[PDB]
């Protein structure tokens, strides 16, 4: 196809929730567009001065109140909301999943994905890296390695309070498998309520460039094959190397598309 100049403005919103193949969309989104996608993994690289201000953003969130109309304090919140994403093409991940009704507000021309899997699969995932039980040994491994990085509580604090968030629960047992199962499915089916199919596109682990390159009016990138980065092994294999070598960038060479 021809090239043509896109706008660096959110273009896609993607509701999925983490572990649900959000970094391999961060990447590929990335091919696409040139130019940087939103996901966790930016905030822990490049934008760690911004955990404060999504955490704030959480705070207040509950004095939005869903436009249409649109009022002065949720105007304020959009505001800031707008600032964080800029210089960005697209949206993934916690912290800004949840707020994918919001961000459909803000840039009404961006699309809109959701991520899905198999929810036990989720699951086992989520607790191999994410939020391990408060009883389970690799959590101590976990946070070992993430001081190397200097994530610090209030990291735990953010994604703990975007997954509240996302859920819209007031608190979580976070140490509930039940909990976190119905809260899965709950958001999914919501999003899936939510949002007009016309602006829905629903992706399932496996489905490749095809459904997306289409829904976004753009060419299959070139001899490029779709992501596949960051199973729960591969993070496993990383905290281990972050505890061992003590540093990231001893071993950065090490995990090339992943970071
Ligand atoms: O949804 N979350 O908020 C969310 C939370 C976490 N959790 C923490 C706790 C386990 N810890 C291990 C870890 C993981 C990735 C790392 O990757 C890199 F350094 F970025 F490359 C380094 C260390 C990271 C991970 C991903 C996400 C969402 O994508
Ligand atoms: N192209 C692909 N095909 C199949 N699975 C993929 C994939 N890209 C990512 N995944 C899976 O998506 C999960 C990571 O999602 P996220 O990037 O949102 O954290 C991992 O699951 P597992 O932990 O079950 O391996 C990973 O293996």
């Amino acid at each position: 196809g021809a090239m043509i100049e896109s706008s660096t403005t959110i273009q896609v919103i993607s509701a999925g929730l983490p572990r649900t193949g959000t970094k391999s969309l961060k990447n590929a989104l990335e091919i696409i567009y040139h130019k940087p996608c939103y996901h966790m993994f930016e905030i822990i690289f490049n934008k760690q001065s911004d955990i404060i201000k999504w955490q704030n953003l959480i705070h207040d969130s509950h004095m939005i109140t869903t436009p249409p109309p649109l009022t002065t304090k949720t105007i304020a919140i959009y505001d800031k909301l707008k600032e964080l994403l800029d210089g960005y093409i697209a949206t993934t991940d916690l912290p800004t999943c949840g707020f994918y009704k919001d961000l459909m507000n803000i840039y009404p021309n961006a699309k809109v994905l959701l991520t899905i899997r198999d929810k036990y699969d989720w699951l086992h995932s989520l607790r191999k890296v994410v939020l391990p039980k408060s009883n389970d040994p690799w959590k101590l491994k976990i946070e070992e390695g993430d001081k190397v990085l200097g994530l610090n509580s209030d990291f735990y604090k953010l994604t703990e309070d975007s997954l509240k968030f996302a859920f819209q629960k007031d608190d979580l047992n976070f140490d509930d498998d039940q909990v976190l199962l119905e809260c899965y499915d709950e958001y999914n089916r919501l999003v899936q309520e939510t949002v007009p199919s016309d602006r829905l596109l629903v992706l399932r682990l496996g489905d490749g460039w095809e459904p997306l390159c289409k829904f976004l009016n753009v060419e299959i990138p070139n001899g490029i094959d779709y992501p596949c980065v960051n199973s729960h092994h591969q993070m496993t294999q990383l905290t281990e190397q972050l505890i061992k070598y003590k540093s990231l960038d001893a071993i950065i060479h090490m995990f090339p598309d992943l970071i």
